[PDB]
């Protein structure tokens, strides 16, 4: 009789990691309990700058202090943008679903750094530190978070539970949503930053179960130029399906 490999959740997330040649973790978080995920577990309490998925914070401090509205159409006032599909007027939830990042510098500036700073303190998001570059801070450093630090926050913006008003924090939630089947969603944000070294890419988010339990996650990994995006959303749902999330 032959022996047999049990491939457990465990192991086959961290082979999943493995297959693409990379480093990462993801972060689950449900009921106050947070277990780790993935080939390379010291990721999740290493900083890494939050790109892309600062726009949740930043769309949560620009609503908050009454600079935007969820309703306000933004300008695409002519420059060339890194991608076709932003050169158009749209909301901050159509830019969030885009990532459009020239739209939240617009509103980074707007905030200002003096409010943006205060802001950030007031969250205690990752190390809160945000230089003197209003329009960068979360693309190239200073600002860094962990991606526990992470879980941790997109589990109380899930909740209700950020020190913001309850009607922001639910309609930043409402740009968030990336899926819907069979009685579950999905909502997120990517990050991606390019232009450092190693890049580091980012999905955080949670699934909503069709009984109303929330599972929180932040999947954290070192990307390369070679890879294409999708690679984190790939890798994030087949391990929510291994580990019965979905
Ligand atoms: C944010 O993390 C990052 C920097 C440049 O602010 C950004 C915008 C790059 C990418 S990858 C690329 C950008 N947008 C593409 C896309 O998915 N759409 C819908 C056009 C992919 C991201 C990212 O994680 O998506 N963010």
């Amino acid at each position: 009789t032959p022996s047999q490999i049990v491939q457990g959740h465990n192991q086959v997330i961290h082979q999943y990691f493995d297959e693409k040649n990379t480093s990462g973790v993801l972060v689950i978080q449900t009921d106050k309990k947070i277990n780790l995920y993935g080939n390379a577990l010291s990721r999740a309490n290493t900083e890494y700058v939050p790109a892309s998925t600062f726009k949740m914070l930043n769309a949560l401090i620009g609503l908050e202090n009454q600079k935007t509205d969820i309703n306000e159409i933004f300008k695409w006032k002519g420059e060339k943008r890194s991608f076709t599909a932003w050169e158009k007027d749209m909301t901050l939830g159509e830019a969030m679903k885009l990532s459009a990042v020239p739209v939240y510098q617009e509103l980074a500036r707007r905030i200002g750094l003096d409010l943006m700073q205060k802001e950030v303190k007031r969250i205690g998001f990752g190390n809160a530190e945000i230089g003197q570059q209003v329009d960068n801070f979360w693309l190239v450093g200073p600002l860094k978070v962990t991606p526990i630090q992470e879980v941790e926050f997109v589990s109380q913006l899930a909740h209700t539970q950020l020190p913001f008003s309850e009607k922001v924090q639910a309609n930043v939630k409402n740009m968030l949503l990336l899926e819907e089947s069979n009685g579950y969603k999905i909502f997120g944000k990517t990050g991606w930053a390019m232009d450092i070294k190693p890049q580091v890419g980012w999905l955080t988010g949670w699934v909503e179960q069709p009984d109303g339990k929330i599972v929180a996650f932040a999947l954290n990994m070192e990307m390369r130029s070679e890879m294409p995006a999708s690679i984190r959303n790939e890798l994030l749902m087949k391990s929510l399906k291994q580990l019965n999330i979905i």
